[PDB]
């Protein structure tokens, strides 16, 4: 619990570093800045004013015109959400990272702007940390294909990804050029500094219209690995299967739980005409499936179960030359004699003694 | 680890980026990637060398793509849009350098920024000789008619060799061909190859003509003797290709499948049940040749190409068409083992022949159990 | 030396000496001439691509060639990224009259846009329809008073011959007082050496007289046809005007590029939306009259064969497939194809012992249909 040093009697975005400074020395979390209200910082679960004034449309409009370009205000004034990435060094030191998010509101009866700050880590995780199977290590890196992290916004795929990334990227005698393409570029990359890979990250709403448009421009630019951050419609799917075939690593996310419902969802997206060819080709490319879901522990933290298939060569010929009006069936089957489900891992996590007893019970109930 | 170039300027200017380029294609770069906080890399023989110890700013980057495509350019970046364009300058020598050139806005270092890459456009198809392909190929390259398969990565130079195929059936004389290719982008040109009785049209995809298959189908309206299709991807343009090898002319294309079988896999299942059987027996009888390519690190620290070809006989052909369609596959599996040659043996052969490393042989053993 | 000089070379080429230039050719008995920016003019003679000229022609040669042949703003349209399919006729000092197929294209030539043009020579006159070796079956079915008849097959298996010879055989005969109406997107048959009294027959090109195949058929019903040509009906557009033409009461005859009566009626059937096609289906039901699959299989000769695979859609036939489910369509017409019509296989043994076609050719037709 503190307040601002040196508060200003307007705010401008030079004393918004400021004031970040000071959050953070309160080791703030998150920073809500809102039209009617002071700044707030959440401390440790308790949220805090940072300041003993309230600020007004047309600061926070500067403020987010600032943060994401001039016509950040006429964007949320169309009905529209921002979400970027900001970041500042206080003087030569160390960085401070943040996600941020602009939307807007209805205060005192007028339209407003509502700006949120969450502290973002400088760096991935080392993928040690989080505790994969070597099967998986063994399958993270393809020379072409696609690799898929599914499961419920909130399970941490991102985090993984960017993990990937940071292995793949920081050995020596990896000669990769990795393009990423993210709604809100959550990690960077410029700490690891490799000795032969260079980094290219592009933010979908600033950068390229497109998470599609962006692998396109992906394949034009000779890239060793490819990151879409989302492939929700089949237009990002076939981008990326175009990729895929050209020869390129695609590492994506999808909403979908489960290896065999997630090829449910890319077969179905395509029409019926089309399904065959694209059935063919999504079989041919796909290299590796997880859907991870964050389960509660018995210490009240979370933790990751992870139900994956490699797709071995043997597999997907497995796959390709059965019948494909029932992949899903068949993947299904794979996923129990050459893959882990999702069931088993919680079994394994209930005798290790990591989650409860009832979130087991829970799980197979809905795996059934 | 790192070749840097001989001059290297304090601050990089569009006349040094001229230089900065001789120097890598000295180094025989393929793709050259210039990004803000970052030195300028080369790729050259796959592996990443940085061309510069100095890290560029986001200024010198931008005052580069307004020189190369226009003073505009930076703020089209500034939009949230995309450039492509090319780049030619002519060195020392005067045989000019050009590049497809791809600037795209990134975030680095929390700040709005540019990253240009330059790609290497090749020009004059290679002399078959230089290919260094068995004999067996070389009498199946040019059959009257049916269709020649080249597969594989993209970067594996299937373009290349189909391109070097396409010089020896024109420059040699009484080969009274009508050439034509339908390529995306047009890399290889035979203007320069002298002919006695050859043309060739090159039509370019996205600016010429529609689709592969309306090109296709436009060769046929054209009556030509060769037809060269840069990509066979979907089951519209086998099917035209199908159709001009049946009227009875030679086809040229590639896939990204790996491997003969799996390429004949890809071929038989385009196409759905009802069609099926009547497109596989006309994929079979059409089929003459199938070649996957495959680049390897040699020794030397450079390139190699392995291939696993199978020439489709007409005993093969019969072979294939007498069978189980579902075992085609299968089937064709063992036509490689017994008539063709396997990437595997081809791998095998280069490592006792010193020309493949070890660890690298026992990497391709690996992949194709 | 295979080189055959231009009589009268022009320093710059124009479309006259273009003409001259194909008299030329013909005196050499050129099947094809092509044309290119950066490249002499050259002729095809039987296996042999000869040049015809020393000199290679500048690009604004070849725009105002292809302009000449088709229309000003051809050269804006190959620069559009379309290609150009037309007709062309010219008169020597002769009486006689040449006549080819135009094919111009858009091509790179030295790092810049480009045209390639392409003449093909065309027959004054369709064949007579006794050539073409049909069952009298056909012969009988091929003049309906309304309804459609389809010729199916691949590219390049003269299924447009086919129907000029039909067309050829309509108009020819006295007492057939018949206006014939054509929608041919290239012309590649003239009947105006026929002349025969008593009929008239209108050829309109789709890109050059009238926007689309199916705009056209439409034009045919407000001009009073006794017969109907449509080059092509892939459009549920087009087989929608088609269907109303027939059911007017004219005929009308069509190319489709499907392998199989069973297989053509499926697209037929298909084209058309669930809500619109049962109806749909009744109608193309009721106004069918005859589905011809044609093949073009090379012989022993070195030359090529046609086999036929056919279904007469007899006022019985046509019964049974409108009281039967719609939705089988397909399958019943399978079967009546076999009862009542003729299989591809059948007509490709035939061939055989009359030692037509190679056992290995045969072979492979029974292998693909009897699928």
């Amino acid at each position: 619990i503190n307040l601002m040093p040196d508060e200003p009697t307007r705010f401008t975005p030079v004393f918004m570093d400021r004031m970040l400074e000071h959050a953070e020395s309160l080791n703030a979390s998150d920073i809500t800045i809102q039209t009617g209200e002071p700044i707030f910082a959440e401390v440790y679960g308790r949220l805090l004013k940072i300041t003993n004034r309230r600020l007004s449309n047309t600061e926070l409009g500067d403020l987010i015109n600032s943060i994401y370009g001039p016509n950040a205000t006429t964007q949320l004034l169309s009905g529209k959400d921002i979400d970027t990435h900001y970041e500042f060094r206080p003087n030569r030191g160390v960085r401070y990272r943040y996600r941020v998010n602009a939307t807007a509101c209805l205060v005192e009866g007028h339209d407003a702007i509502q700006i949120t700050l969450r502290t973002i880590p400088t760096t991935p995780p080392k993928l040690s940390t989080m505790n994969l199977p070597d099967n998986i290590i063994e399958a993270i890196a393809p020379q072409e294909g696609i690799v898929f992290i599914t499961g419920a916004t909130g399970s941490g795929k991102s985090t993984l990804l960017a993990s990937i990334i940071r292995e793949l990227i920081e050995t020596s005698d990896s000669n990769r050029k990795v393009l990423t393409y993210e709604s809100p570029i959550e990690f960077v990359y410029d700490e690891i500094e490799t000795i032969s890979a260079v980094v290219s990250q592009s933010e979908i709403p600033r950068h390229l219209p497109n998470f599609a448009d962006g692998v396109r421009n992906a394949l034009r630019r000779k890239p060793r690995l490819i990151m879409v951050g989302e492939c929700r419609d089949a237009e990002t799917i076939s981008a990326a299967l175009e990729a895929a075939l050209t020869g390129h690593p695609v590492y994506t996310t999808l909403h979908t739980s489960g290896v065999a419902e997630t090829m449910r969802r890319l077969v179905t997206s395509f029409s019926g005409e089309e399904r065959l060819g694209r059935t063919i080709d999504i079989l041919e490319t796909i290299r590796l499936c997880i859907w991870q879901k964050l389960v509660p522990t018995v210490d009240e933290r979370r933790v990751a179960l992870r139900e994956y298939l490699v797709f071995d060569e043997e597999v997907r010929d497995i796959l390709l030359e059965g019948d494909p009006n029932e992949v899903t069936s068949a993947t299904r089957k794979l996923v129990r004699q050459k893959g882990q489900l999702m069931t088993w891992d919680a079994k394994m996590k209930f005798e290790q003694g990591i989650i409860s007893e009832r979130v087991y019970k829970l799980i197979i109930a809905g795996a059934k």
